[PDB]
């Protein structure tokens, strides 16, 4: 309404159900979302990846088919999609993806983080080239 | 080069990798193929669908997340494609996928069948509305 | 320790990291857990279901091809477990998921619960036949 | 019938739908097949991998989430499968799975591979240790 966000758009998303999990309390082991259209469109996928360390600021598929990749800062919860949808055309977008982390229960330092908000991504156009 | 199909374009897509399984010789019980972007685009996915009975002529899931569903007609090996890109602009695709059907040696009437030809498929707008 | 919990044995599971999503705050239309073996055998998965709407007390598989099924009534947060190891084993399982649902930001009345204790589990013979 | 195999047993199971993809000819960069129990148990499931090429004598998952491994050597079609049930107790088998070879339409040197007869594998236990 009111809110400094565009929540509707053919380049605009929404971002919901962030989770992560954090078995050290340090780095994600898993983490993923959901990414859903504004516009009417079908789109609405889960974007996730697990590995024994996830690494910040490197390129994950969203899944095994995926036209989508993704990469997290967690430091400042930022999340950074890009979808390469020819030889010349990239699209990028960024958001910060608010969530709580609290004890899940499985070892002294283990973490379960999630969102506690959704998030509008807005897809833009990467300069051919950098 | 001299073929009369286009092989590339920003809307054309090529299908390979054509599989498909019919228990008793008649309907399939798993379908699936390749979809790839022609254009220099990231795009390269699995496209499968499996069920005791798959039915012709019914809208499956590429996949759990796809924003593509397709139909077959087990009739004419013929495969259609439909991607709702927002509210108003729906896009379809068709073509017809060779392929060799074989006994797959898990029973009498088993048979396998596979792509023995890429096809190129050109997505385009169906009017709004019908 | 002096738990009260038996917690290794050939047919003791750890069952850890319970997520489940409610969108409108009554039903789950996601729900899910990790379980691991106890007696340093490789298994270690993941058993989930979505849907619009997931009922209680009804089978789902753990996953496309497992060999697992689970049921829950969320009414306890209860979870239920089968193995059909042959014609005439089956085992089945129980236990009580402990979790903490809070707002997930998705709508006005969507909640997330996540697991806050591991629990474990036995595997039992059901007697042929009922 | 007068087979010398043995067709059903709790520690057998079959074998079937096999397939392969060699894009140039050689390496497989996709393979697969079906397990299935033959003791009237509920398993049932895809044993698959994908790489860009995929490796003989190297073990893979067979899917996500599996407590099974498998290794191929594709100069003998032989597979190999790896159960570890316990600390101390790890099942291995073995097979020949035949196929043919054909053309897959998708390179002057891409072939596709499929089972023309299901096999039988027998679980065997491991000596504690090698
Ligand atoms: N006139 C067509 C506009 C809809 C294009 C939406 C594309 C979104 C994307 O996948 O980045
Ligand atoms: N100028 C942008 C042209 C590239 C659009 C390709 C969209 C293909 C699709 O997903 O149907
Ligand atoms: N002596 C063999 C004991 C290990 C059997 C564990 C089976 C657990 C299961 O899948 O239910
Ligand atoms: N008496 C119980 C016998 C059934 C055991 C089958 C175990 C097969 C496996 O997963 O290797
Ligand atoms: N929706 C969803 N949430 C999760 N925490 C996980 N792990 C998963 O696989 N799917
Ligand atoms: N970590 C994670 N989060 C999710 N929302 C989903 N779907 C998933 O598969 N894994
Ligand atoms: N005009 C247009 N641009 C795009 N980036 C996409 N994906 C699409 O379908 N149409
Ligand atoms: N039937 C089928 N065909 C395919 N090409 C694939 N990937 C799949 O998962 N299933
Ligand atoms: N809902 C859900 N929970 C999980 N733990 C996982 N793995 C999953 O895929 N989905
Ligand atoms: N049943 C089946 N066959 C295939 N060739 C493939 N690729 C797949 O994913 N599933
Ligand atoms: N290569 C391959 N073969 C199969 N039989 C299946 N199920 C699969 O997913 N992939
Ligand atoms: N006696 C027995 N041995 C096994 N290896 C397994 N899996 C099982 O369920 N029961």
């Amino acid at each position: 309404a009111s809110c400094p966000v565009t929540t509707e758009g053919d380049y605009v998303w929404k971002i919901s159900e962030f989770y992560g999990r954090k078995p050290e309390g340090t780095y994600y082991n898993s983490l993923g979302f959901n990414i859903k259209a504004t516009n009417g469109g079908t789109l609405d996928f889960t974007c996730s990846a697990q590995a024994d360390k996830l690494e910040d600021h490197k390129w994950y598929s969203c899944g095994e088919n995926s036209f989508m990749d993704f990469s997290f800062d967690s430091d400042r919860s930022g999340l950074l999609l890009k979808q390469k949808v020819s030889d010349d055309i990239t699209y990028v977008a960024t958001a910060t993806l608010p969530n709580y982390c609290r004890a899940g229960g499985n070892g002294p330092k283990d973490f379960v983080c999630q969102g506690v908000a959704d998030a509008y991504i807005t897809l833009v156009t990467l300069p051919k080239s950098s």
